[PDB]
């Protein structure tokens, strides 16, 4: 199961799905914003095995809409597989 | 093959790959970006079975990052599976 936490300070990816098209689809865009923030020096990463943890560093308008979307197209990843994917959204 | 079609105007994918993986993370970084531009109407979404053409509105500093960098990966992706994706952006005028 994919494990996704999402607060005003990073984000977090954890664990695999038995679905290997889910698990490169998330990988790839998980690693796509961690990229996007680490490029313009928004944000520091962590990268290891089976783990991504990015943390925020001086986001603004753009950064936070980005993260925005990401959590939309994560959500209805986890509408549609619910036993493998799972969205965290804290405050 | 995935065909993607990136123009200042708009951005286009269309067909499919035989690599179900490459499908996938073609579809959902295409729609991120998609729903991204939408949300601040920066884009009206066309999408279909296997077509979906986004049409871009008054783009800014903001948007015109997010789509190079989505092109970097594409094209990236392509370096990968040369005969399942074609990445062409269109450049006219002079």
């Amino acid at each position: 199961m994919i494990k996704v936490t999402v607060t005003n300070s990073f984000f977090e990816v954890t664990g695999h799905a038995p679905d290997k098209t889910l698990c490169a689809s998330v990988s790839l865009l998980t690693q796509h914003v961690a990229n996007f923030l680490k490029a313009e020096k928004k944000a520091k990463i962590k990268k290891e095995s089976g783990y991504l943890k990015v943390k925020f560093e001086e986001l603004e308008n753009c950064e936070v809409k980005v993260l925005a979307a990401m959590v939309r197209s994560l959500k209805e990843l986890e509408q549609k597989f619910p036993s493998q994917i799972r969205v965290e959204v804290i405050d």
